[PDB]
C-alpha cells in the first residue's frame, strides 16, 4: 500500500523494522562530532567508534544519553580526559526499540546480534505489523517453530507493531554504489572521514545512488 518515493515500485519497511531502526541510529551517529584535549577542530566518529557505540550503548539501553556517550564510551573506552559533543542534544533520538523488545522475548542475545538472522527478524516484525489476529500471526510464525519454543511463540503471537516507515529495504541496504559496491547503510556505518548522511548520499554526484533513484522514477 505504501511505496518508497525514492524507489516507487518498492514497498516501505515497517516502522518498527530492526533494519530501519539501525538505519536511523547510524544516520544519527554519523553526524556526531567531538573534541578532546589536543584537537584543534571537532572530528566525526569513525566506523569503528560508531560500531562500538552501537554494541556498548544502543544494544544495552533503549535510550542513550549524551552523558553515557561521554562517560561510558569516550572516557571509559577511549580514555579521553574531557570531551565536548555536537550533533546530538541531551539524548539520542534514534533507538533500537525492536532489538530490546525481541531480546526480552527470545532471550538469546547471540540470535539477535547475528546479522544472518536479518530475514527472520524482518519477517517477524512485518507479520506483527500486518496482522492483529493471534491465529493468523501464529499461522505465519510457526514456520520458525524449529527456532522458537512455545514459550517464545506464545509471547510473539500476542505482540503487535503499528506504523509504516518511509523507506524500502532495497533503498537502504540493497542498491550498491557502482565504484565501491557499498549500500547506503554500509556508508552510514563507515564512510572514511566524510561521514555522509542519508540526504548527502542520495544527492552526491560522485556516487551512483542519485542516478539509481532517478532511473527508478517514471
Amino acid at each position: 500500500s505504501n511505496f518508497d518515493k525514492n524507489l516507487p515500485n518498492e514497498k516501505v519497511l515497517p516502522k518498527h523494522s530492526l533494519l530501519y531502526e539501525y538505519f536511523t541510529v547510524y544516520n544519527e551517529l554519523t553526524k556526531v562530532k567531538y573534541v578532546t584535549e589536543g584537537m584543534r577542530k571537532p572530528a566525526f566518529l569513525s566506523g569503528e567508534q560508531k560500531k562500538a557505540i552501537v554494541d556498548l550503548l544502543f544494544k544495552t539501553n533503549r535510550k542513550v544519553t549524551v552523558k553515557q556517550l561521554k562517560e561510558d564510551y569516550f572516557k571509559k573506552i577511549e580514555c579521553f580526559d574531557s570531551v565536548e559533543i555536537s550533533g546530538v542534544e541531551d539524548r539520542f533520538n534514534a533507538s533500537l526499540g525492536t532489538y530490546h523488545d525481541l531480546l526480552k522475548i527470545i532471550k538469546d542475545k547471540d540470535f539477535l546480534d547475528n546479522e544472518e538472522n536479518e530475514d527472520i527478524l524482518e519477517d517477524i516484525v512485518l507479520t506483527l505489523t500486518l496482522f492483529e489476529d493471534r491465529e493468523m500471526i501464529e499461522e505465519r510464525l510457526k514456520t520458525y517453530a524449529h527456532l522458537f519454543d512455545d514459550k517464545v511463540m506464545k509471547q510473539l503471537k500476542r505482540r503487535r507493531y503499528t506504523g509504516w516507515g518511509r523507506l524500502s529495504r532495497k533503498l537502504i541496504n540493497g542498491i550498491r554504489d557502482k565504484q565501491s559496491g557499498k549500500t547506503i547503510l554500509d556508508f552510514l556505518k563507515s564512510d572514511g572521514f566524510a561521514n555522509r548522511n542519508f540526504m548527502q548520499l542520495i544527492h552526491d554526484d560522485s556516487l551512483t545512488f542519485k542516478e539509481d533513484i532517478q532511473k527508478a522514477q517514471v
